[PDB]
RNA sequence: ACGGAAACCUUGAUUCUAACGCUACUUCUAAAUAAGCGUUA
């Protein structure tokens, strides 16, 4: 989206939301990702950032 | 020492019976708690 002070993403490129008088066209409402069953704290470590 | 005197337009009566402010309607739609590590030493 170049119509602005600095560029940003075009959120309307993949259509989402309801439209007035138009058929519902949300693709990523059809993809529904559930979360995980909780795992244990025995699987956790204390890593550090290296660049 | 009057066409005059005496005489309640009065008694008893429920503006009452029956009737759902009800029927239908997702607070809904997309969205990684994530990005940047320069320069000096």
């Amino acid at each position: 989206n170049d119509f602005g002070r600095f560029p940003k993403e075009n959120k309307n490129l993949i259509p989402w939301g309801p439209k007035k008088g138009k058929e519902y066209d949300d693709l990523f409402n059809a993809i529904r990702v559930s979360d995980s069953k909780p795992f244990d704290n025995k699987r956790l470590i204390l890593v550090q950032k290296w660049d």
